[PDB]
């Protein structure tokens, strides 16, 4: 199944879907995979995420470029940490469009990334403000609630079973919620199951650090959150 392609993998989840896997070396905890998505919709792509490298996430065009051989037409990052936005420099020098919450692109610079072109806001509810997602096809934003960290998002594929819980989700036999250092505590859990509730037909659970996992991803992440409080 899975497709080597220099140090990154590529794994093929739906028709026109794939998930991008990059690593990166974290002393003290070994060589951490981060995954993203791929998705074609008709002539073009679009990115969730970047790699953890421009380098890294440079592979990731090329990849497309032989794989599927269609230009991107936009990314969208899921929070302001390198796992998720290390790489954006790689899709401004390849002239492709990018978006990030508002708040992940306003704490980008002291988070040492770089900021995405344009702004998501979010209605009260979570979903995205469709002015700020413009031409997003079937992607499909939807804001939680702070978990992982106060910025986190998630993304919905319309016409799939897939929803991307990027790094708020960890998979269903996953022991611990990983790094916590930017955390909301308290409302992690119910940011967890807001997710769920945003994509109540999503089957196949992608997120940043396991490999896509049923739904049971959620139920099991929010209950390890409910120790947090
Ligand atoms: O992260
Ligand atoms: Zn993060
Ligand atoms: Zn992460």
């Amino acid at each position: 199944g899975d497709q080597r392609f220099g140090d990154l993998v590529f794994r093929q989840l739906a028709p026109n879907v794939w998930q991008h896997t990059s690593y990166l070396d974290m002393p003290g905890f070994g060589a951490v995979a981060s995954n993203g998505l791929i998705v074609r919709d008709g002539g073009r792509v679009l990115v969730v995420d970047t790699a953890w490298t421009d380098d890294q996430t440079a592979q990731i065009l090329n990849w497309i470029k032989q794989e599927i051989n269609l230009p991107v037409a936009l990314a969208v990052v899921t929070h302001a940490h390198q796992d998720k936005m290390g790489g954006m420099d790689a899709l401004h020098a390849a002239g492709i469009a990018t978006y990030a919450n508002a708040l992940s692109n306003q704490l980008a610079p002291q988070e040492g990334m770089v900021a995405a072109q344009h702004s998501l806001t979010f209605a009260a509810n979570g979903w995205v403000e469709p002015a700020t997602a413009p031409n997003f096809g079937p992607l499909k934003v939807f804001y939680p609630g702070p978990g992982h960290t106060s910025d986190n998002i998630t993304v919905g594929i319309d016409g799939t079973d897939i929803a991307f819980g990027g790094c708020l989700i960890k998979d269903s036999k996953a022991k611990s919620l990983g790094n916590l250092g930017d955390a909301d505590t308290e409302h992690y859990a119910a940011s967890a199951r807001a997710f769920g509730a945003a994509f109540p037909k999503a089957s196949m659970i992608v997120m940043s650090h396991s490999a896509p996992d049923s739904r049971a991803a959620i139920t099991h992440t929010a209950r390890m959150a409910d120790k947090l409080r």
